[PDB]
């Protein structure tokens, strides 16, 4: 989504702009590309290369090009062997002048798709592997505020969010990642923003082999309930966590089977606006509905 998401970004970069990709661009990459068009704009150009080099110039996997005339539009094509291949033009384009864009590039198994301000813009198949992908260049007239990437890889930490709608009976967090190969302990907290106080902290410890649950009110642990019927976790597992609001608890389940139930102790569900994460897992992905 938005920066949670991101294991790299750069800032302001100069352009033209010329930098290696930190990672393979695997399906269901994202890149995101934040800035705005100058008002003298004519043309600008993101293209997705193999390497760097300008002579013989560097093959252009992924060629997308706005363009600026009474019919703005987006020219997209691939270079190979310093010669371009089929043009392919999208009209009706949404980036225009002294307007700034957010620009999402989703790679996928066989073709690149491309949304511009939250809106469809155009899907572009496959002509080089992306797996031979290494370097993103910026030519033209445009200013780029920032450029930033979400690998398939998992998540870094910490992991600190606030969640769009408030906490409430019915409302669910589920949470999907990997336990590490080593792993100690980590833990899943739901905090009350403002307060700064610990709604339901969830805290599973692999070398006690003990799931420790409990609330931080009044800047002070409270007592903590270890019972369970079986530890759900182990190390080096994969898992999905789904904690459910009702009226009367928290319903905690882990791959598909129930762990257990924390009673409300933070009775003001609705003030409980934040999620954070941490300790030693692979974050893989985090949805609040
Ligand atoms: O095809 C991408 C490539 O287009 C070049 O411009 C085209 C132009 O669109 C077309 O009208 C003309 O007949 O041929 C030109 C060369 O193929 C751009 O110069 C180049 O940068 C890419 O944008
Ligand atoms: O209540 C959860 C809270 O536990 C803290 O650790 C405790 C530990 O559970 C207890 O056995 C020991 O005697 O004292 C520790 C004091 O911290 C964690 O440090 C804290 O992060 C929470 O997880």
């Amino acid at each position: 989504l938005s920066l949670n998401n991101l294991q790299n970004i750069i800032y302001n970069p100069v352009i033209p702009f010329v930098g290696t990709i930190p990672d393979q661009l695997d399906p269901g990459t994202l890149i995101v590309i934040r800035g705005h068009v100058p008002s003298d704009a004519d043309r600008f150009q993101v293209d997705l290369q193999n390497g760097s080099s300008m002579k013989p110039r560097a093959d252009v996997a992924f060629h997308f090009n706005p363009r600026f005339k009474r019919a703005g539009c987006i020219v997209c094509n691939t270079l190979i062997n310093e010669k371009w291949g089929r043009e392919e033009i999208t009209y009706d384009t949404p980036f225009k002048r002294e307007k700034s864009f957010e620009i999402v590039i989703m790679v996928l198994k066989d073709k690149f798709q491309v949304a511009v301000n939250g809106k469809h813009t155009l899907l572009y198949g496959h002509r080089i592997g992306p797996e031979k992908i290494d370097t993103l260049g910026i030519y033209g007239k445009v200013n780029i505020h920032s450029i930033g990437f979400s690998f398939s890889s998992h998540m870094r930490l910490p992991f600190a969010a606030r969640l769009n709608t408030p906490m409430g009976p019915g409302r669910t967090v589920v949470v999907k990642g990997e336990v590490n190969a080593n792993a100690k302990s980590f833990n899943v907290d739901l905090l009350a923003g403002k307060s700064k106080d610990i709604a339901l902290h969830l805290n599973p410890r692999l070398n006690i082999k003990a799931f420790v649950r409990n609330s931080f009110l009044q800047e002070s642990w409270g007592e903590e309930e270890r019972n369970i019927t079986s530890f759900p976790f182990s190390p080096g597992m994969y898992f999905e966590m789904i904690i459910y609001c009702d009226v009367r608890e928290f319903k905690v389940a882990v791959n598909g089977v129930h762990s257990l139930e924390y009673k409300h102790r933070f009775k003001e569900l609705s003030s409980i606006d934040t999620l954070e994460i941490n300790g030693d897992i692979h974050l893989l992905e985090v949805r609040s509905w």
